[PDB]
């Protein structure tokens, strides 16, 4: 058994993959080469903040004719629209008109204009994203953005999608033990080694920490762990903090009763979308939504440092920072 890792700056963040394998090292190296090539290629497909991505091209055709996309992107959009509908739009993959207004706020610390923001909100109806795919052999997959000026932003689901694609790639290379970490979006594949095989111990950060040390760790196998939070990306102006997760009803950063939500799911795509929806919805409505998805678990960290975890994971949680308390 040998342990490997590799990390690079790609898709706007640090992406790291750790593998344990008994295969020849040259086979592991080849798999990791392909992981990082995939991440480069997919940055060019999915990115909402590059002018030259496939998504940018799709957005440039809003209000016009349907656009041919590859089956991968079509599938991701289908899943995004599914979580949009299930979450009552709390997760909304067509929020680009609003996100881009706040985004420039980040760069130069300024809050969007009232009427400008109001206008942007009229161009975020995800029910106007029409996906069509014929049923005959080799029929193309198309996307049409019906509403003029609407803009897709898949920031709340793309890391999950890519983590799932990487797991599929690792498995294709006959690997079965890995920790995939895309800017904190984790997939724990199989079991690690201590030969003693053990669950991966996935850390969850103090929402207000310097990010160094985890506050809690959860032991998992074959599971994604994806966290959304109110302090991973924000700017401040005149004593007010404006974070990156938007409430689509208000067009402002969500005012919510949790500091972070972590979703545990067999598919990272699903964990990523649900984490964002749940953050926007807040605790009680999240619990209601999650009743719909029995195969997922959740861990909520509240502003008062209480932690609540669903029945499927609560016994797997260990508190490392004693300021936090796990309710049982
Ligand atoms: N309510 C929302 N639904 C979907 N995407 C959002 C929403 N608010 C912001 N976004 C975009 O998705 C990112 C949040 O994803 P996450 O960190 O996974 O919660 C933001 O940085 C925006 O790019
Ligand atoms: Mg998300
Ligand atoms: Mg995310």
């Amino acid at each position: 058994v040998r342990e490997y890792s590799r990390a690079e700056l790609v898709i706007g963040t640090l992406c790291r993959v750790r593998v344990y394998s008994k295969r020849p090292a040259a086979e592991v190296h080849a798999a990791l080469e392909e992981v990082f090539t995939l991440l480069q290629q997919q940055e060019m497909v999915l990115s909402a903040n590059r002018d030259d991505s496939a998504l940018a091209a799709l957005n440039a055709q809003a209000g016009s004719a349907p656009v041919v996309v590859d089956r991968s992107l079509y599938a991701l959009l289908e899943r995004a629209l599914f979580f949009a509908e299930k979450s009552g739009g709390a997760f909304n993959p067509a929020l680009g008109a609003v996100v881009k207004l706040w985004n420039i706020g980040f760069d130069r610390a300024a809050v969007p204009d009232p009427d400008a923001l109001k206008e942007a909100l009229t161009r975020c109806d995800f029910r106007q994203v029409h996906l069509r795919a014929g049923v005959s052999v080799g029929a193309p997959h198309t996307v049409q953005l019906a509403q003029a000026g609407m803009q897709l932003d898949l920031g709340a689901i793309a890391k999950g999608f890519l983590a799932d694609k990487i797991v599929q790639l690792l498995t294709a290379h006959a690997l079965d033990s890995a920790l995939v970490d895309l800017g904190g979006n984790i997939f724990a594949l199989g079991l690690k080694y201590g030969a003693q095989r053990l669950e991966w111990n996935v850390g969850i950060r103090d929402p207000h920490g310097t990010g160094q040390k985890p506050a809690l760790v959860v032991s998992v196998r074959d599971c994604s762990v994806v966290t959304s939070g109110a302090y991973e990306r924000f700017f401040e102006r005149d004593g007010v903090r404006y974070h990156h997760i938007i409430d689509p009803v208000t067009g402002f950063p969500a005012h919510t009763d949790v500091d972070s939500v972590s979703i545990f799911a067999p598919r990272s795509t699903d964990a990523d979308a649900l984490a964002t929806a749940c953050f926007v919805l807040g605790y009680e409505k999240s619990c209601a939504l999650l009743r719909e998805f029995p195969g997922v678990d959740a861990l909520f960290i509240f502003p008062d440092k209480r932690v609540r975890a669903s029945a499927g994971i609560v016994d797997r949680v260990r508190v490392l920072d004693a300021r936090f308390v796990l309710e049982r």
